[PDB]
């Protein structure tokens, strides 16, 4: 037998191999910062100094031989290929006439996007979060955002993963016109410009390769040597220790949405659903894909944009061409893949699109049921509500009514019963509707009590303009305000109100506020009580669940009341009353 082979670690790379190349201290265009190889390049160096060397090397990993060739001298470099990730007790072998001999096992890394070379994700979770015993079959929704380990210092490690089915992640760019990307600022437009550099209008791209792998974490164990870091190594991590959850990348939404306009044209679709399978097959811990589209037939940040005729008719078609390759993949793979969408629930955005077309082809539909009422004017109402207020006109609700010019109202309130109604009047199925909470406020100031018609509900007033404040209060953006915000600045410890606010709740909406009468400074949110009555509605209608916007802005309150929500209809048995969804 010869001389067992002697592991060069120097000349092996220490044993670590990527089937992933990312660049890690430039910036660049997309194609040039990510290189994905479907078997990745093993290359390891043995030594056999003393005695012979013999005619023939095998490679093994956990006993199973991956690569054989002939040995010449003292030196052998094995060169071959390997498609799986993962670590792996690595042998390697030398033989001759006489027989064979063994190195010492020595473990090998091979990099995926799925994270099979690496642990579980070690959670930093607030405690404030509770534990729930959930049945899994109920979808328990949230959006993480890219730009949230920022100054919101809002990392993966810190979501209630165990309280989530779906984590929804904000947001994938389309390359392409882009006008609305400028109204985000923090040069967030530039930044879209060289992810776009060599990539083809209508493809998808990373917006933020510093956040989404290049970042050391710390709690993640990141290193110089880590072939894939930031908020994507860690979220593979979490696919370790949660292998059920689904992350699923979210594209578009308000300021990335202009391109979608131009998928009208099939070539377009075409051109994006290509890029999408390819993402998918880079970045394996992705479970799908969520098409967030502001909005079909207009209403979206570009106010040039929308129509009305054909709008429709390209979602559906986008949603039945990613199904199709979607099925590809599955076929690909083994693995299961979800087709969702989070949409408008006005009835002037409901109206555009007929759902029970493209739902056919999708799991499940995010209703966006907040944003009904805000900052953008200085009208008070309920942003989040279940139910018309009691604010409302006679006959607004159900948009049968007269203005207070005596114009007639050009359709039902915007509440989340209206929209859900309308959905499912549509003939979309209550199961593949998922009920939206509020995981922040939308606020004005200056509604003093001397322009409330109704001296005990503000949202009765007139605001002089939007809510202002500091990131500490949660006021990222003047208007909105994160839910923890609200809870530790305006409510305190058991809604008494503090720092000036009281609270109030609107039960015939299913609604809380807080209002400063000396300031105007009036907020409309979801609380513990609201998010009760959302998950009592969800369970009753039978809808899929519930999902939220967003986890970062929330101190566990929230997540914790859609729980509860959904803890505490049978079919219809006879004629003789009111028949309704």
């Amino acid at each position: 037998a010869p001389t067992a082979p002697s592991i060069d670690m120097y000349g092996s790379n220490n044993l670590q191999f990527s089937k992933i190349e990312l660049a890690m201290e430039t910036t660049s265009g997309y194609n040039d910062m990510v290189k994905y190889h479907e078997l990745a390049k093993i290359k390891v160096k043995f030594n056999q100094w003393s005695g012979t060397s013999g005619d023939t090397y095998n490679v093994y990993f956990d006993g199973v031989k991956v690569a054989t060739g002939a040995i010449t001298g003292s030196q052998t470099t094995a060169s071959f290929e390997y498609g799986q990730g993962g670590l792996y007790q690595m042998e390697i072998e030398a033989c001759d006439a006489t027989g064979c001999s063994k190195s010492a096992p020595v473990e090998i890394t091979i990099a995926d996007t799925d994270g099979s070379h690496l642990k579980p994700l070690t959670m930093n979770v607030d405690p404030n979060n509770k534990s729930y015993n959930t049945d899994p079959s109920i979808v328990m929704g949230t959006y993480f955002v890219e730009w949230g380990i920022y100054g919101r210092d809002y990392t993966v490690d810190n979501m209630p993963v165990d309280n989530l089915t779906h984590i929804l992640y904000g947001f994938i760019p389309i390359c392409g016109p882009n006008e609305s990307v400028k109204s985000v600022g923090g040069n967030s437009f530039n930044a879209l410009q060289t992810a776009c550099r060599g990539v083809n209008d209508y493809e998808v791209v990373i917006h933020d390769p510093w956040a989404a792998y290049q970042k050391s974490f710390p709690q993640a164990g990141h290193e110089y040597s880590t072939p894939i870091k930031g908020n994507y190594a860690m979220l593979m991590a979490l696919k370790q220790r949660n292998p059920d959850l689904k992350i699923i990348p979210s594209i578009g939404g308000w300021t990335l949405s202009d391109p979608f306009y131009d998928f009208v044209d099939k070539k377009n679709r075409d051109t994006f659903v290509a890029s999408v399978k390819k993402f998918l097959k880079t970045w394996k811990f992705y479970d799908g894909v969520d098409i967030d589209w502001m909005f079909p037939g207009g209403g979206g940040a570009a106010a040039d944009k929308g129509d009305p005729v054909n709008d429709g008719p390209a979602y559906i078609a986008l949603m039945r061409e990613l199904r199709v390759m979607l099925d590809e993949l599955e076929a690909e793979t083994g693995r299961t893949y979800e087709l969702t969408s989070a949409i408008g629930v006005g009835y002037d955005k409901i109206e555009d699109v007929d759902y029970a077309d493209a739902v056919q082809y999708m799991d499940y539909i995010f209703a966006m049921t907040y944003d009904f009422y805000g900052g953008w004017n200085n009208v008070p109402g309920h942003q989040t509500a279940l139910y018309c207020g009691s604010f409302m006109r006679p006959g607004q609700c159900d948009g049968g009514g007269v203005d207070e010019n005596g114009e007639p109202y050009k359709g039902p309130a915007y509440t989340a019963d209206n929209g859900i109604q309308l959905l499912l009047a549509q003939g979309v199925p209550a199961n593949k509707l998922v009920l939206g909470t509020a995981m922040y406020g939308r606020g004005w100031e200056g509604v003093t009590p001397d322009t409330l018609t109704d001296p005990n509900d503000p949202m009765t007033g007139t605001a002089t303009g939007k809510l202002k404040g500091s990131t500490a209060q949660g006021v990222w953006e003047d208007g909105v305000i994160d839910y923890k915000g609200i809870k530790s600045f305006m409510l305190g410890a058991n809604n008494t109100g503090i720092n000036g606010f009281e609270y109030g709740y609107d039960a015939q909406a299913e609604a809380p506020w807080v209002w400063n009468r000396s300031t105007g400074e009036l907020i409309t949110f979801d609380d513990h009580r609201s998010v009760l009555a959302k998950g009592n509605y969800a369970k009753s209608l039978g809808l899929a669940g519930l999902f939220s916007w967003e986890i970062d802005a929330d101190n566990g309150d929230i997540l914790n009341a859609m729980h509860e929500g959904m803890a505490g209809t049978p079919p219809n048995r006879r004629s003789h009353h009111h028949h309704h969804h």
